């Protein structure tokens, strides 16, 4: 606790509750704008992102659609 001892750094906010970026929690990347937002804000799970090839923000998808899927083909389905 000090006057002093500023970070000195600007991080522009991209999610919708205008926040620049959440550690705790996860955040993915629009393969349309480029944006990033909170899995909560937008409803994306971590387990599943990594699932999900190009992930489309709740702004584009109202145009673009939803969000694309990765291949993981690796061996024949079982169940
Ligand atoms: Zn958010
Ligand atoms: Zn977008």
């Amino acid at each position: 606790g000090s006057s002093g001892s500023s970070g000195m750094a600007l991080v522009p906010v991209y999610c919708l509750c205008r926040q620049p970026y959440n550690v705790n929690h996860f955040m993915i990347e629009c393969g349309l704008c480029q944006d990033w937002f909170h899995g909560s804000c937008v409803g994306i799970e971590e387990e599943n992102a990594v699932d999900i090839d190009i992930y489309h923000c709740p702004d584009c998808e109202a145009v673009f659609g939803p969000s694309i899927m990765k291949n993981w083909h690796s061996g024949p389905s079982s169940g």
